[PDB]
């Protein structure tokens, strides 16, 4: 049923990139074709260009990012390295977008950590999660992400203070377990939701 | 094949980014202050519109795109008029044919029945029509043009001007059809389809 998660993935995907640049396109002929003319009212129309704007090179990018995990396929070759290169990767990739969407992003209990995991696969999950919990994020909330272990796993905590579709988490699942680990999620509507991943202990 | 696909995110991320960088950066020029005078706000909003409908037809051309792959050889051919397909693209490409100055012309097709998986087709014409939309300008003409052989009927995409195009053959020649390109540089290209008669 991967063909159908796929099918309602991009039907989803479809609406939600045809309606920021509708609704840009309209306000932007509003004040060219000078339908809208007061100033406080072309201001608050470019405000909304604005914004459909950063919505949409957000919705792009965790887009073409699902689209590179699905085409490199379940291909994982992992090896032995900090974690913490890692998540400073993903610190510098989203230091711009937090700012903009007034979000606190942690990585934290991480420093020294050695573990197993293929870097441009595990780039991809992450992104993923992230982009994920930057859609259901308000300002002020924080997106936390901790280091773990248990006996013969290390573990990652990624927290937020938070048909259509699933393809995204569907595919991190699958990069996830063809590591040799898991996933789970835990979400309350209170409170916010938390994904848990392990991987196997390098050997 | 994973290299053609790998090949065609990398290009669409490219031709997407320059789009949405100048939608973002020309408009929060003007929220911010910096572009003030009436003449230059008009062209800076000119430039916006002028992307957003780039923008448009790239997320509309990528999405057909991935519909297609999607769906993968999945055909059920069905006995059904060629002018049911030809109209819904008539409608589908008549503003974007004024935004490019495109004249696109679709001789007569006589409504005898055809026989083709009208969803799979839609996505092969959409994206032959949207290659032939990148790689022409204002005045050309892209038009289409119904004929039949013996034993197929056959329809012309041509034009006075990667994955898509493969996955059209793989459609088309799972309906048990075949795809032929021909092109004399300057002139313009033609792509010719056959299918299977129904009877």
């Amino acid at each position: 049923n991967l063909d159908q998660m796929k099918k309602d993935f991009i039907a989803n995907v479809s609406h939600e990139l045809r309606t920021p640049i509708s609704l840009l396109q309209g306000y932007t002929e509003s004040i060219v074709d000078g339908i809208v003319t007061e100033p406080d009212e072309i201001k608050e129309s470019l405000a909304i260009v604005l914004d459909e704007s950063k919505r949409l090179n957000r919705l792009v990018n965790e887009l073409l990012n699902v689209a590179r995990m699905d085409a490199e396929g379940l291909s994982v070759n992992k090896e032995v390295q900090p974690i913490a290169a890692l998540l400073d990767k993903m610190k510098i990739k989203y230091r711009q977008q937090a700012d903009d969407l007034g979000l606190n992003m942690t990585f934290n209990y991480c420093k020294k950590r050695v573990w197993s995991y293929d870097m441009d696969r595990m780039d991809q999950v992450l992104t993923n999660l992230i982009d994920n919990a930057s859609r259901y994020t308000k300002p002020g909330d924080e997106i936390a992400i901790t280091c773990d272990e248990n006996e013969s796993e290390d573990i990652l905590y990624i927290k937020d203070t938070g048909q259509g579709t699933g393809l995204g988490l569907f595919i991190c699942k699958m990069i996830i377990e063809e590591h040799g680990g898991s996933i789970d999620v835990k979400s309350e509507l209170g409170k916010g939701t938390t994904f848990i991943i392990k991987l196997p202990k390098p050997e």
